[PDB]
């Protein structure tokens, strides 16, 4: 809706002139949209902006005031005449990268040799977070890099590979939410279920967040890491109690022997059982370690072979 002016070359550089005037930030002129910065030079390639639209970096000139404004910023892409690429959905186009950022009408750039697909969204600027495609999950990177005093923005929109946490994100990382790991695979395929990492095991389920601590899963029960959920294995002291969890990882339940040893693992939580206990009306002795005592006295109480209180 900018009119009445017109796009003048001048120093390398390229401007649009209405009244005298430089144009500067967001314009829609004649059909396209454009971008000119703080001076009113035209941007051209991938650029990281100010969202447009809100009127506040909109229609504005050289001559005006711009107002102080809060807006988040995201990746567009502009053709090398300067007119906006209104993409919606999603397009195969020159990677980005350290040195074809942020450039203007009459630099000298390089044009990325390789290419990607980049998504959008419904409002024409690189899509990030989930999306399906073609039967599979990929996540497109809300954040970029930091480093004490630092923040490179390029990661933003591109896809994820290993392991990736998934925050509540606008324009800082939200702390508050909760943000679930979650691994995507060598071409960025989102992993469900069961699956070894690293050489440990990890548990995804089905919506691929990476489950901590107990977890049920195809009728047997099996703990993962409550902080970094690697599968465990062996003897486990979880909440003040003794677990034992097969090498598989399933929980046990009932009795186990350990070399010559016999424990007993609670019918239904597996928590190992110590004192004296009874199983299908049978009296048994377990001492604080858990071992089951055989062939001995127990306080005056007699237990035969199998451990069983003999009358
Ligand atoms: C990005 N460069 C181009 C536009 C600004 C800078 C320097 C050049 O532009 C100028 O030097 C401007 C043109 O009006 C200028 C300012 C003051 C005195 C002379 C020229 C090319
Ligand atoms: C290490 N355990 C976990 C993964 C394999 C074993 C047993 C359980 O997994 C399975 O039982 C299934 C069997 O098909 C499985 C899933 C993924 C890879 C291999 C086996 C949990
Ligand atoms: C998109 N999901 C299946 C991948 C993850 C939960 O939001
Ligand atoms: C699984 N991790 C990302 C969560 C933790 C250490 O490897
Ligand atoms: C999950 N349980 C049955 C295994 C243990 C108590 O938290
Ligand atoms: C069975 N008792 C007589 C042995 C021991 C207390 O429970
Ligand atoms: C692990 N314990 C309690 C099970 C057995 C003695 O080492
Ligand atoms: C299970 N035991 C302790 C009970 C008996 C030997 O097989």
């Amino acid at each position: 809706n900018t009119t009445g002016g017109r796009f003048v070359d001048k120093d390398n550089r390229k401007y649009y002139v209405k009244d005298d005037h430089k144009a500067i930030y967001w314009h829609k002129i004649d059909g396209k949209t454009y971008y000119f910065g703080d001076i009113g030079e035209m941007v051209v390639g991938w650029q990281y902006l100010e969202i447009p639209g809100t009127g506040y970096r909109d229609n504005l000139f050289d001559n005006q005031p711009v107002n102080e404004i809060g807006l988040q910023e995201k990746w567009y892409y502009f053709g090398q005449d300067g007119a906006l690429l209104e993409q919606t959905d999603k397009q195969v186009l020159e990677a980005k990268t350290s040195e074809n950022t942020g450039k203007v009408y009459g630099e000298q750039y390089p044009l990325s040799a390789e290419k990607r697909t980049y998504y959008f969204d419904n409002n024409y600027a690189v899509k990030t977070g989930w999306i399906y495609e073609d039967g599979n999950w990929y996540y497109l990177n809300k954040l970029g890099n930091f480093g004490d005093d630092s923040y490179n923005p390029l990661p933003i929109g591109e896809v994820a590979k290993g392991w990736t946490q998934d925050f509540h994100v606008t324009i800082d990382i939200d702390r508050s939410k909760p943000a679930p790991w979650y691994y995507l695979d060598a071409s960025g395929k989102m992993l469900t279920d069961w699956q070894k990492v690293n050489g440990k095991w990890y548990y995804f389920g089905s919506s691929g967040s990476m489950a901590t601590g107990w977890k049920y899963v195809r009728g047997k029960w099996y703990y993962l890491d409550n902080k970094n959920g690697d599968m465990k294995t062996g003897w486990q002291y979880l909440g003040n109690k003794w677990y034992y969890l097969r090498s598989s990882g399933a929980m046990v339940t009932g009795w186990y022997q350990d070399g010559l040893t016999w424990y007993y693992l609670n019918a239904g939580n597996g928590d190992m059982k110590t004192g004296w206990f009874q199983v299908n009306g049978k009296w048994y002795y377990a001492y604080s370690s858990g071992a089951l005592a055989v062939n001995t006295t127990v306080d005056g109480y007699s237990v035969n072979y199998n451990g069983e209180w003999v009358q």
